[PDB]
């Protein structure tokens, strides 16, 4: 009986040196992400809407243009909702599908439904248009390195649909795409032909981005079984800072702070966490001041902060994948 599902417990990163760090910092472009990945997503895109369809096409097109061998799958399903049965479509983008282990990055691409108010439309810029754009920019920035994957370990990106409640949060009205996908992965043998392991056993770690884009975020270290990875993010941030590779950044105002959070935040990671998947939840606490208001828009985003987080995330992913 192979013990491969236990490999994630001992997996160590291959740390990048100063020269490699400057290379990653220089290889990501916040302006290119802003224009090519983010702005097309700043539209109303609640489940079932025309924008939802456009958001999905944009995400798949941006991934398809890359050199790395991404395999795209649309996970479509029905769920009961406060408005009756509806259709949802999760987007999964995977490198090396049959690879036993995958580091998984995720966000949600739906926007919370709100009827237009005084001509304003809710576009959830930090929630989660920026998280989505950051995952696309990461795929683009690291493309050449990721192409080399073409440790039976690779990368997967999930863009969840229906993360938001159609009304206010309730157990049955929210996390539609993630509750669905988690149950589906839990019941799908992996790798193909496996006798007793599922795709969930193959998830080394689920890195979930949400509510990112506001000034001064503080991410707490939520879970003891991913704490050593939270620490790597802290170390990365510290070294990029010391190397002068971050913008308008101070250690006193660092994003990854030492401190836990006793409570529970409802997000797409819940369905996975409750099935035993290690989670690194990159959601700040407190939430952005614009959370769930018409002001969660482009104008209120903090460009340098998003740029700095792109650098930190990219380094983290390369070091995890030994790239
Ligand atoms: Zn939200």
């Amino acid at each position: 009986a192979s013990a491969w599902p236990e490999e994630k417990n001992y997996h160590q990163p291959a740390i990048l040196n100063s020269s490699a760090l400057r290379q990653i910092a220089e290889g990501t472009s916040i302006s290119e992400m802003w224009q090519n990945d983010l702005q097309p997503l700043l539209i109303e895109r609640y489940p079932g809407s025309p924008g939802s369809y456009a958001a999905r096409q944009h995400i798949m097109q941006r991934i398809q243009r890359l050199q790395a061998d991404w395999v795209l799958e649309i996970d479509t399903f029905l769920s009961q909702t406060p408005y009756g049965y509806r259709s949802f479509s999760n987007i999964i983008s995977t490198l090396n599908p049959t690879a036993k282990r995958h580091l998984v990055l995720a966000c949600h691409y739906d926007s919370k439904y709100f009827s237009h108010w005084n001509n304003r439309v809710f576009v959830g810029a930090t929630d989660g248009a920026v998280p989505c754009a950051m995952m696309l920019e990461l795929a683009r920035a690291l493309d050449k390195k990721l192409l080399s994957l073409k440790p039976d370990l690779s990368l997967q990106l999930i863009f969840f649909d229906g993360e938001e409640a159609f009304l206010h949060w309730s157990p049955q009205d929210s996390l539609y795409g993630s509750r669905h996908l988690a149950a589906k992965m839990a019941s799908t043998p992996h790798p193909p032909g496996a006798r007793g392991t599922s795709q969930l056993h193959g998830m080394d770690l689920l890195v979930l981005l949400d509510l990112i884009g506001a000034p001064n975020p503080t991410f707490p270290n939520f879970f003891p079984n991913s704490a050593r990875w939270f620490e790597r993010l802290q170390a990365i941030e510290h070294e990029l800072h010391e190397l002068g590779l971050l913008k308008d950044h101070s250690l006193e105002g660092r994003y990854f702070q030492n401190y836990s959070y006793g409570g529970v935040i409802q997000d797409d990671h819940i369905p996975f966490l409750r099935r035993g998947v290690p989670v690194l939840h990159l959601i700040p606490s407190p939430f952005p001041e614009v959370w769930h208001t018409m002001d969660d828009n482009e104008e209120n985003l903090d460009e340098s902060t998003i740029d700095n987080l792109n650098k930190i995330l990219q380094v983290f992913v390369l070091e995890y994948l030994h790239l």
